[PDB]
């Protein structure tokens, strides 16, 4: 025969990387459903732990030990926030908020404010969910943000450049260096920036800073090989990559 | 006078021995011990206090032999209609909402890893979830919903697990019985008469409406209410996600 589009995307799902998989359409759903249930067996038995939710602590201990204080910050913001961000794919809620579409205007309010108490210099960080009305490819609706920056006199590139890449060799990815985007292959990975910027003026930030944002479904689509960045994002379809529809 | 007093209560912290010093004096006091608590965290902390609740609570619930999971919080406004709900409800756009709680997800999950694994099926999850709302409700709070499905799963069980639960994170409790229409003879896991937790066993009407037909029990504990307790916050929002407190110390200084 030949495969209908239907049974393609079907195989698709129930496709796993590491697969090692002519034979008929329902003999090879039949296969790949029975290792599927098995592969969910095995995390169930020996794992346990979601692949968004275990990266998340992996990289909240590495910037804890390197002294970034850990925050978490409301993911339901104010409108205003995405106007002072100089921003003239959100979704909006009631009347004046909406989901946060990144993670930096919270994180400028406790550069600004955290610059009170604490010394120079100020390292913080945070990990969650941003949003974003999207290519499903590199790009989800609903992804996982790493934003992390550091405050002070002196903050250049050099710094930023080391944090990067002690962190990425941390996490055990390949990258390439190239305002600063870190790619691996033609993924982007993160998007980094050496300040001061004309916007740090619109949120009172008065010292230089150096900053990275990473997707950590990317992140993961990397380490784990997928084609699909929605195997790693927040999803009833796929459980640490493993699709649900069984 | 009362503007004072309100700016006051915000620095003043629940170990503090907190009568007649002027104002001016009390604030500069309180101003120092905040930046110094700030400071310490900072040096020897740095982690979030529900950051470092949700990953100690993953891990006793990992190694009871539960499965983590990470759903959408962004989910269908049908799934608000499906857990029979015709509220306080922030909908996004045309046919989505932020989960108002846990309960569909880990549904969908029940019935999706039945068809895989060996009961009982051992699930939890831990994420934020959003109501409309003061003292003790916040519009964006954290919550911890665990269950398990399988025959076997009584009350016994829950009460069992609640109680290792509660005794790891060292948090004294009372398990009282309550009962209402929807869900029948419920578990009320209180401290003091804050609840903690709604408990409930299964199976309920509500099930068929997910394809679940098997017994199960579940409880949700909202984690802002766990930090209030064990730090012995007054106000719940020292608790919550926020711009203006970082584990329940004030940030305006
Ligand atoms: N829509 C999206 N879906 C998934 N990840 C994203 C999305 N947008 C941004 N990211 C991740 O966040 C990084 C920085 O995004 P940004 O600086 O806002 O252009 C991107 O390079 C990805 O790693
Ligand atoms: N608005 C809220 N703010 C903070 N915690 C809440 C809120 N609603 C529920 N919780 C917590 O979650 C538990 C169960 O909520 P429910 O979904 O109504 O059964 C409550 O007893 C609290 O422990």
């Amino acid at each position: 025969p030949a495969l209908t589009k239907s049974q393609t995307d079907r195989l698709e799902v129930l496709l796993n990387p590491k697969d090692e998989i002519g034979k008929p359409f329902r003999e090879l759903e039949s296969e790949l459903l029975s290792r599927r249930k098995k592969d969910l067996q095995q995390i169930y038995a020996e794992e346990r732990e979601n692949y968004l939710g275990k990266l998340e602590r992996e990289i909240t201990r590495f910037f804890v030990d390197r002294g970034f204080l850990e925050i978490k910050s409301p993911i339901l913001i104010p409108l205003e926030y995405i106007e002072r961000m100089g921003i003239d794919q959100i979704f909006r809620v009631d009347k004046n908020f909406c989901l946060r579409p990144m993670l930096a205007p919270n994180l400028y309010n406790y550069l600004r404010k955290l610059d009170r108490a604490l010394p120079d210099p100020i390292k913080i960080f945070e990990i969650g969910p941003c949003y974003r009305k999207e290519d499903g490819k590199e790009h989800l609706e609903e992804f996982t943000m790493l934003n992390f920056c550091q405050m002070g006199s002196g903050c250049t590139r050099e710094n930023l450049e080391s944090i990067i890449t002690d962190f990425l060799n941390h996490l055990g990815i390949d990258f390439k260096i190239v305002t600063l985007d870190v790619m691996h292959g033609d993924l982007e990975l993160s998007s980094a920036v050496v300040g001061p910027i004309p916007l740090d003026r619109e949120w009172g930030i008065d010292k230089p800073w150096i900053g990275a944002g990473f997707g950590l479904e990317r992140l993961l689509k990397v380490k784990h090989d997928f084609k699909n960045i929605k195997r790693a994002a927040r999803s009833g379809s796929y459980y640490n990559g493993i699709s649900t529809n069984l």
